[PDB]
DNA sequence: CCGCTGCCGCGAATTCCGTTTCAGGGTACGCCTGATAATTTGCATTTTAAATACCATTTATTGGTTACT
């Protein structure tokens, strides 16, 4: 867990630029970004 | 050491009328699978050419002849 940790704060800046690539009136900005972060979660857990 | 500045809140008439019910974000794709929404038959209740089984009180035919143009 602890080591998972350091990617997935290392990482939110990529989630931060997908996320606005989206933000053009959608949802609201956050919400993209927290949703992006979900799918980093996951996607951490699948890299090999 | 109890004075003054600067922030932030809050408020600003009445009815009708009119009118365009109206637009704008800029991001993928192909699998299995269950999950409903469609579509297919039979069985309850009417309704059945009518057919049927009894009570009923009210004309009909009636029982005709005895008087008589």
């Amino acid at each position: 867990r602890r080591a998972k940790k350091e990617m997935v704060e290392a990482n939110l800046r990529l989630v931060i630029s997908i996320a606005k690539k989206y933000t053009n009136r959608g949802l609201q900005f956050l919400d993209l970004i927290q949703e992006g972060n979900i799918g980093l979660m996951k996607a951490v857990d699948k890299f090999e």
